């Protein structure tokens, strides 16, 4: 049994971990399969794609095309369907038609073998009609048989006959396919939309309370999703929800001790009131979470909880469970690092003498929360944790509940990024918030819209808890804006940390990415009624952003993103389209100075030819402009950070 | 049961079509395994690779390094031995160690934790010593254990115990190994050295005639074999040995008409004085055919004879084989083609009718010629036959005698090149012929040494009966001899056909790369004698060239090349190294005019420092220089084509 099949095809794409693990797609998504395809000889091949569903049915007849000539690789666009495991195969074949055809045309007018060349074509047609399901189809099949075969006509009307576009149109659907050769096939995960686009918002509960309880409960905190809704979420992702330690709890601004009334940090997880399937007690009863879970469903959001594997060294494991713990000779646990950053409020888990204890554990607490409507968690940290464990965990999770979505917030190297998203993790947190000069968006969404997007879907916090950026801290609310717009056109999953609306950029120090009086560390009251009042909030434009990306289905993908040429370094500019939805964006990544630049349009990568003129609406401001192949535009930081332009017709 | 394993490591290489085919190498040569090799946390890790030999018995202790800092990517050097099938495995580890290491240098002057730090590192050397076979090196690591728990010791004391040389040599070789994951396996196919490294000339037997008959026999033939041998060559290739057909037979210059004379071209094999398994008559007996290969291997030369799967249509198969050949509905076969070249003297066959009959009678064709002591095959035109034939027929043949070299001639686009070789071809020919500019030699010599390498072994012919290439047509003799420096230095195995010496350059036409008076159509004799009386050969920088490259280990492998840069776009420079030995070759590219450049070398690819300054011979002058950062070089055509220079100590 040799490697290779009778016709060659090798190296089919995507691929990922060699075939040990699934490629990535949502319901609705295209993608391209591609494979190299060729035969010995100089006779063509040509090739399809079968993509088939959870119960092995195959999908449409889907021919591929060579991609460039002389490359000998072919590619098709495929979309997913329905949830679940599903296969793709490449099929190679021989097409004798097209060769016969090719060498019809050249030697019918030279008079060279006419007789013979027509005779040829007339049995491949007929053994064209042989493999020809309908009988109408076969008809006209059998009739260009019947034409080339009538010696009494001149040769090129004989020939003309096999050449109808009836003809064409039956041998597309149903071409002669020789010596069918397929690989073997590769596994495709189609997962619901969400784990793919959404728009997220991250806030504590417990900073929304009210003048006589300034600790939020799950009660007082449902009085915030309405505002949430209105700026047009669809996931809430809460920190932890559950019992703090009080041992080395850490106090205001990261200070090493809590005094009396600190609430310290969420991640700290566990006293003896409960561990991570426990509700705080200042957050009220798990009926209250349900009443919370319930606000947030009727107005069109999901809830994200954090899980975050360790521990207080006043969470009950550390008691009930210490295999569970890496103890240095003294018996003392060292508390979680990572370096220079010390948690001194916090022990990591070991996993190495009790890894069936530990996953069998996180499962149940995972399932608790899913059946109280949790169907979405934002794993903290999981790098610091075995990649194996990730994946066991999510395969048990998934194999019950597969629409339970895993996003990862992993941010150190690449491999490792990869890998946790190769595993199952749904969604991965980015670099964004490190990408904000003009190569460094262009390369970085050049990476995650290419390969990667066969593995990995972004989720692009424009800020965190954690992460502060220096082009915030410099560049006020021009540069809040800026970013809005980049995150959520660029990525079709986005997200915000409460307070990113209010423009909220105080550091805790030059060169740090902390916030100076971080909410980790303190209850953070927030007047949203003054500020919608004022009008010192960003909430409209973040509103609207949503909105644009609710009515453009281009801004719910991430494969298809084109960067378009600009002549000033500080102006960027790009496209995405899916199916008749085209959407251009414009923005000016200088905050504090106005930029004028001709933006120049590769037009066919638009779907249109150079000297094309096509009409645009911004949709930040109502306003329609007339767009080609070179087009000025003037942005100024504060008034417009960027044009938003869907195509219209 | 996890994809990823405790430690992952991920992505080794080589791989060949995902592991279902072996990277290549032969005995003596070094390659690189690599993979990409991390952990959870911030903990050291480790890695190895343990190479397997083809009774399963592991190689050295070899361990690997992350190849650049940050990337993940660690890799060794590997050396194959005996020829076989052997596998590969990369183990990855956690190396804590290492870790304990770096976070006690820094704790202990700081007076952090001593006692408890000095413990911990005492704990693993403890166990460190528990997988240590040797009773001595046992001591040493206890003996660290306890200068490590002396409490009456200063702690820098303490510690600068565990860090002796003494101890580290111990941990080098016997590390301290946590959760030891391993990839799984990837096979490796050991070959013989001339697979890799060999100087061909190809000549026509019957060309090699006397004044009585000039249609040269086996035994005149064999004449021709010590001015082979002399000019430092391995392998004679020989055109088709048989029978030649008489229909459709080609006249001198590729004419359509022989006439009586005329002895046709060797690849239309076949007539009823017999097929691919039978000798011509006009070269001797197959007894004669012994006594040339007996006089080839006394003088060190082994025959490489052609296999064309192919026939004239007077060969034996056309009417005791039909279903081997494809027929149009008058009953005809079509003559081969590779358009625009029409081979009227030639059927191709075709594969898909019996399968299993033209396997069988290949494989016995090829151990006959095997049973006359043909060990090298030079496949003719494999890319017109099916892929997974030849992967048949190499596996049946190498199966029984590993020893059996395949040489592909295929040149046609690169899957077709590529897949060729990853399905069992031992060596390809290339489009060497048609990189002629410096630009050009760099890029494919990069792609060649590369990744390619673990596939493709390269042979290097200058010139073929097919090639007489433009740069050699224009440039005259100076051409001819640049053309040899760089074949026999870029390449460990490279070739000429005969003829190529005597610098013939003249094309059948303006544009053409055939020969006038072609050696396929018609016979050719030389003048040998006089050709070397006159000194209007280039013999003497050919067997020069086969000598240093005898004496000089760097050019007989292919993986170790770099181009170092010179200021003149005609002007190329390079070196190759294996071991202790360095060889720095400089061309001239211009066959018409004297070039001057300023050669700057890449020191530390030399293993040297920029300053550095060391001591060179060029082996084609027994001339001597000194050269380091940047050197004067002054080649003239005709008197200097290039410097091939060794470095001495
Ligand atoms: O016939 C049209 C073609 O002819 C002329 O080019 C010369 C050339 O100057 C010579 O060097 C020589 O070519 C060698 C190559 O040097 C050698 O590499 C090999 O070439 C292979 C390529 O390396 C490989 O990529 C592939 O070729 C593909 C290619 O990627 C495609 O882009 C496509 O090529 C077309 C070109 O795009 C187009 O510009 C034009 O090219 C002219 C050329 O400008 C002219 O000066 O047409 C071509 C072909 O239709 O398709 C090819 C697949 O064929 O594989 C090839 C090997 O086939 O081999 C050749 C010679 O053996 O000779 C050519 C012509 O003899
Ligand atoms: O600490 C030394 C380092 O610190 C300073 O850089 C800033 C930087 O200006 C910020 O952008 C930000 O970095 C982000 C990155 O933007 C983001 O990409 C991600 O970075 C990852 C890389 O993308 C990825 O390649 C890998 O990094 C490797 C890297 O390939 C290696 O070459 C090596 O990096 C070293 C550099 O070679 C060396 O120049 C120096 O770098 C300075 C930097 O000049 C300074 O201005 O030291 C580094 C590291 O020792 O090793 C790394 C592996 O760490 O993976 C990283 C993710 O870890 O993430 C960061 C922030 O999360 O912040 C840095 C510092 O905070």
């Amino acid at each position: 049994p040799t490697v290779v099949g009778r016709i060659p095809v090798l190296d089919v794409r995507p691929v990922v971990q060699r075939g040990r693990r699934p490629a990535k797609a949502v319901t609705g998504e295209s993608f391209e399969v591609s494979a190299t395809v060729f035969r010995e000889g100089h006779d063509a091949v040509g090739a399809n794609v079968v993509l088939r569903d959870p119960r092995g049915r195959p999908g449409p007849w889907t021919p591929m095309r060579e991609l460039a000539p002389g490359t000998d690789r072919w590619g098709a666009t495929v979309t997913a369907g329905e949830t679940g495991t599903w296969s793709y195969t490449v099929e190679a074949w021989g097409d004798p038609v097209t060769t016969w055809r090719h060498h019809a045309r050249i030697k019918i007018p030279a008079g060279l073998d006419t007789d013979l060349v027509l005779e040829e074509g007339a049995r491949l047609y007929e053994r064209a009609a042989a493999d020809v399901p309908g009988r109408e189809d076969r008809r006209e099949l059998l009739a260009a048989v019947d034409a080339l075969r009538d010696e009494s006509r001149p040769a090129a009307s004989r020939l003309a006959a096999a050449l109808t576009p009836q003809v064409d149109a039956v041998l597309a659907r149903h071409p002669l396919r020789d010596l069918v050769t397929s690989s073997d096939p590769l596994p495709l995960l189609v997962e619901r939309e969400r784990a793919l686009y959404g728009a997220w918002y991250e806030f504590f509960p417990r900073s929304e309370g009210t003048p006589h309880t300034p600790h939020g409960t799950f009660r007082t905190a449902a009085r915030r999703l309405p505002a949430i809704a209105a700026m047009g979420f669809d996931v809430v992702y809460l920190p932890p929800i559950h019992p703090i330690g009080t041992t080395h709890r850490k106090g205001r601004n990261n200070t090493l001790s809590a005094t009396g009334d600190d609430v310290g940090v969420p991640w700290a997880i566990g006293s003896p009131e409960g561990g991570h399937d426990s509700i705080h007690p200042a957050l009220g009863t798990l009926d209250d979470f349900d009443h919370f879970v319930t606000e947030a469903g009727k107005l069109g959001l999901e809830i994200a909880l954090d899980f975050a594997l360790q521990c207080s060294p006043d969470h009950p494991w550390v008691h009930k469970h210490p295999e569970w713990f890496h103890h240095r000779p003294d018996g003392t646990i060292a508390h979680a690092e990572n370096p220079p950053k010390k948690y001194q409020d916090i022990y990591p888990i070991a996993f190495d003498a009790d890894p069936d204890g530990l996953a069998t554990e996180t499962v149940r607490i995972l399932r608790h929360w899913m059946d109280h409507g949790v169907r979405i968690f934002r794993v903290d940290n999981p790098h610091t944790k075995p990649v194996a464990f990730w994946e066991r965990v999510i395969a048990d999770i998934n194999g019950t509940d597969p629409d339970v979505i895993f996003l990862a917030e992993a941010f150190t190297r690449p491999a490792m990024m990869a890998t946790l998203a190769q595993i199952g993790f749904q969604q991965s947190y980015t670099y964004f918030t490190w990408r904000n000069t003009k190569q460094e968006l262009t390369e970085y969404l050049t990476e995650l819209s290419g390969e990667a997007a066969s593995y990995m879907r972004p989720n692009f916090f424009a800020n965190t808890p954690d992460i502060l950026h220096a082009y915030l801290q410099h560049g006020g609310r021009p540069a809040f804006e800026v970013r809005a717009v980049l995150a959520a056109t660029l990525s079709p999953t986005w997200g915000i940390y409460s307070g990113y609306e209010l423009c909220e950029n105080t550091p805790l120090r030059e060169g740090s990415e902390e916030y100076l009086d971080s909410e980790k560390y303190q209850l953070k009251p927030r007047d949203w009624t003054r500020a919608a009042r004022e009008g010192t909030t960003i909430a409209p434009l973040v509103t609207r952003l949503n909105t644009i990306r609710r009515e453009n289905p281009a801004l719910r993908q991430l494969r298809d993103l084109h960067f378009h040429p600009t002549d000033k370094e500080e102006v960027i500019a790009y496209s995405k389209r899916q199916g008749s939805n085209t959407v251009l964006v414009v923005v000016n990544l200088d905050p504090r100075h106005t930029q004028e630049a001709t933006v120049s349009l590769d037009m066919p990568q638009l779907g249109l030819d150079w000297h094309e003129s096509v009409p645009v609406r911004d949709e930040l401001t109502g306003e329609t402009y007339h767009w080609g192949r070179a087009n000025y535009v003037r942005l100024e930081p504060g008034r417009t950070p960027a044009h938003v332009c869907t195509v219209l017709r």
